[PDB]
């Protein structure tokens, strides 16, 4: 049974996502705590330290910056190299879909001067698995995510680079190094027991045609190979004061960033994860399963940063939350459309294996709590509202 | 002093590119003995004998195919993993400027089944040096060369794959394998000392181009085969083949210089290649495209002669502005190198006087303001 849906009084984000006594998100404490306990000039002292340690006296690198070319790993690889005189390898895990801005932001990424490894995954298995884990979890992202978490550091392996850099804030208030990710590895010997888009390996290679090799590129990083090649991962939030909007205007100064040309479906931003067209499906499945769509997490991340007040946010989540995503709707259905062409077994496993909107639609009813949805000839039961 | 130009009496190439008895280009025998002497059933019991030597049981990569996904690079990694059972990961340096077929068809590879890592090197770094190249040598590609070269050896030591499989033909024919003063390196006919001295640059900005260590390579027992030995490589084949199977889209309209349209479409700078080549050495794109297709007996030596006379000369409109833009070294991304040159931000005009600088006179003359050929191929 759900817990019944309560609204954070400071920002505008649900109990949902996967409470304190004045109804506060953990989230709305850590950014406000931050905002007072946190001296940015020993961060930065902190930062140059980390530096010196690990910059390189020879041509090689001396670290590793993941991201897309976004505005956060822009600044990032941006920051490292031309202030604090780091030779940083970019390194991306690839989207699912480029947008045509994303592309270019990749681009303008590598033409502010750095080398970068991008990794694509085998296509027909990326597509099979974000396939299953729609169908099983509604959650497209999760195979894609398992991915990408491992990626920096097995590069870092790959290229023998001890320091990876993340252009984003700590998981650990407090703590600039993340370290958890050995369970990973673990999760193993038996048939069913590892999970990848909400199907066992077992039954990936049993019955949708897999092989290991085709699974190798989703394998977290050895963790025996991270601590004897002193791998540590760093996240640049804990040094320096992570703030959107500057990483947006920083970046379109430094590397003629380009926001996204039209609004972003289920929001009102244009320069937040603009680069994945299955990023709009992935914001729709978390409205869908949790009542908050892409417009409370924007709002919620511009109300603790002081770019919006509550009001603001509670009027941008009534106007676009619900938004359904139109613009590449049709290309993710045939993404995720298993055709016997390119899959002769794993096409034979769906019911309709060539996905259209009507089948989304019904797939998504079925993940459609009515705790948190009422019909009218659907509707959130609650919206979130301004303080009494 | 140069050679007086002389053409082949098989192909249409001349002896500028950088001939026997019977005036016949040794490529052109190399192909004829080829249709002849070879028994491409036991070229097939070697290649599955090379597979069986190196597959992998354990679901690691087996080998590694490098390649832009156009059609050669598609068909060898579709061969190697859906009919001789190979995992290969797919390896791409990347192109200056990705045409929009270009990218699609590089995609269209990943989604035919494989895993790819593609490396774009420093981007403001590439730039310069291929202007560089172009300066000094009318060679944009010069650079690019050197880093692509090096490019596959060293990811199959990265991953630690022993196999590296090119989609061509041998470079020696009859064997399938491949074998501390800085002003004495030279990268775009600039040395490494000048680089760094007078254009901005230090030694990470240049790793990227570094050879692969061949004390590693030999330790690692890393070889490259070329599938070229092992299958009849036919490139028409390889286009119909990677339509078939991928997806492959041609070019949408005819690539200036040339009557062909899948034949290396992935770079925008690939046009201005073939520009330098003709400006510097008489011949053209039509004239490597139709010499090589009248040794696959797929047109005459007179159909040749009529596409090279149609098509050598054509300059190459559609992308010269990006590809000026892209050569062009402004203040904002270069602050030391960009004063180095006399006009940094290329034009129209600068490209073509630079150009005629490098046009010698045994192979141009003028008519009126238009250069014409002092010697183009002729039927025989
Ligand atoms: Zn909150
Ligand atoms: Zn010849």
């Amino acid at each position: 049974l759900p817990h019944k849906v309560e609204f954070c009084k400071s920002c505008v984000i649900s109990n949902q996502r996967p409470f304190d006594d004045e109804g506060i998100c953990d989230a709305c404490r850590v950014a406000e705590r931050k905002k007072s306990t946190i001296n940015w000039e020993e961060r930065d002292r902190q930062l140059r330290e980390l530096c010196d340690r690990f910059r390189s006296k020879d041509g090689s690198y001396d670290c590793v910056v993941p991201g897309s070319g976004g505005k956060d790993s822009f600044y990032a690889a941006h920051i490292l190299k031309y202030k604090y005189g780091m030779n940083p390898l970019t390194v991306t895990w690839a989207p699912h879909m480029y947008t045509p801005w994303g592309w270019r932001n990749f681009q303008s990424w590598i033409h502010a001067g750095f080398d970068n490894h991008l990794f694509t995954p085998n296509g027909r298995v990326h597509r099979l698995l974000t396939r299953l884990a729609v169908e099983n979890l509604f959650h497209p992202f999760q195979p894609f995510m398992i991915g990408q978490k491992a990626y920096a550091p097995k590069m870092a392996l790959l290229h023998k680079i001890k320091l990876v850099v993340y252009g984003e804030n700590e998981a650990e208030y407090g703590n600039p190094i993340g370290d958890e990710s050995a369970k990973r590895d673990w999760k193993a010997d038996d048939k069913s027991k590892i999970f990848l888009g909400g199907t066992s390996v077992q039954e990936l290679k049993s019955d949708f045609g897999l092989n290991d090799n085709d699974l190798d590129a989703y394998l977290p990083a050895d963790p025996q190979q991270i601590e004897e090649q002193q791998v540590e991962v760093h996240y640049l939030g804990y040094y320096l004061k992570w703030h959107p909007q500057s990483c947006y205007y920083y970046s379109v100064e430094h590397g003629g960033f380009e926001a996204s040309p039209e609004r972003t479906p289920g929001t009102y931003s244009k320069y937040n994860s603009i680069d994945d067209k299955i990023d709009d499906f992935h914001y729709y499945t978390t409205l869908t399963k949790f009542g908050i769509g892409r417009a409370t997490y924007d709002a919620s991340q511009e109300i603790r940063s002081g770019d919006i007040t509550r009001e603001e946010g509670v009027a941008l989540v009534k106007r676009f939350d619900q938004e359904f995503p139109e613009r590449f709707a049709e290309e993710i259905f045939k993404y995720l459309s298993i055709n016997l062409k390119e899959f002769p077994i794993a096409s034979q496993m769906f019911e309709q294996p060539i996905m259209d909107r009507a089948y989304f639609m019904a797939l998504a009813d079925t993940f459609r709590s009515p705790h948190l949805w009422k019909k009218d000839g659907w509707k959130l039961r609650h919206q979130v509202t301004n303080l009494e």
